[PDB]
């Protein structure tokens, strides 16, 4: 079976809800991102050399690393469960854009608050960018149906809705944006996302 | 035809090049990241809410955003080009994996250089960060063919040498790694790319 290297909270978190909104068997392997070490004590390096969670071993025995390739890799093991618009559809690219605008926009924004060693003139300028971005998704969301892409619940749900579980943890104040806190609620209400968030101890 | 929104030596260089490489047929459209007009006068926060280049602009009159999003969807024009591992392929992954890297990882630490007011505490680390990711790229150049994929030039190729264009501007030096400095000749070398690097008057 498939194995998920992970970090409780960690953005591996959202393939670990993908993996079960899409119902697929896997194994979890606890990583300390500390000392590079799986909880068996093995070398995580070895599996994933760039050193990061999320990483994805196959049963082939191959890595799969980079969080939204490995949403998306895991929406096509079940396409029968529309997590992603089929391939061809113009729909398919909207979602590919939101999972890159996650990536870059937002998971990446929240570097500086993870550095133990950042200037505050930094934190200051994270926070200015990512609220501007949040101002977007707000306006997305305002004109859109309850998830991303509308109707449709899929990969990126899980990414965005995982990314911002930080901030509560960061402290951060998300009053400003209504809708979504309610989108946050809207994803953590469901019962694969309760289960992934058991499983990693978040509750 | 599709349009193109661009800044000279921008990211949106990358799939400038995809779309000569491809032989695609588009206009450039020059943009103020400035004041977010575009080059004829245009309000260009119409064309790309988040307001940054590159947006492309289909003939059905949508807007694309996210560099690497762009450039999927251009390869995908011209399958017959090979600008990517075809669909349904695992090494096709393995490219979405680079886009994914390249984006987040490399793309992203240029965050400080280009911001008027970002403390030097953090350039510092930018560049301590940026350097552990060229390790990684020095090593499967080492280990690889010719491009990032091996022996097929794709449009992470586009991508990657795009981004560490800029380094000399930022006067950073990447002689540490011959290799890569290697990798970027070969790229520039290539037609499409200087003909795109004419067009957008770096040269």
């Amino acid at each position: 079976v498939m194995k998920l290297y992970y970090f409780p909270g960690a953005c591996s978190l959202a393939p670990h809800i993908v993996l079960r909104e899409a119902g697929l068997d896997f194994e979890l392997e606890n990583v300390d991102l500390g000392t590079k070490k799986t909880g068996s004590g093995a070398d995580f390096l070895q599996v994933n050399p760039k050193g990061y969670v999320p990483a994805l071993q196959l049963d082939d025995g191959q890595v799969l690393t980079e969080d939204q390739v490995i949403l998306q890799y895991l929406a096509d093991l079940k396409p029968e469960s529309g997590l992603m618009p089929p391939s061809g559809t113009f729909e398919r690219y909207r979602l590919l854009e939101w999972l890159a605008f996650i990536s870059t926009e937002i998971h990446k924004t929240f570097g500086p608050f993870w550095n133990p060693e950042s200037p505050e003139a930094s934190k200051q300028i994270a926070l200015g960018l990512l609220s501007r971005r949040l101002d977007y998704v707000e306006d997305r969301l305002e004109a859109g149906g309850p998830w991303l892409m509308g109707d449709r619940y899929s990969v990126a749900d899980a990414y965005l809705s995982t990314v911002l579980g930080w901030c509560e943890y960061l402290k951060i104040d998300l009053s400003k944006w209504p809708r979504i806190l309610a989108y946050l609620e809207r994803n953590q209400a469901r019962p694969a996302v309760q289960a992934a968030m058991k499983a990693e101890g978040l509750i």
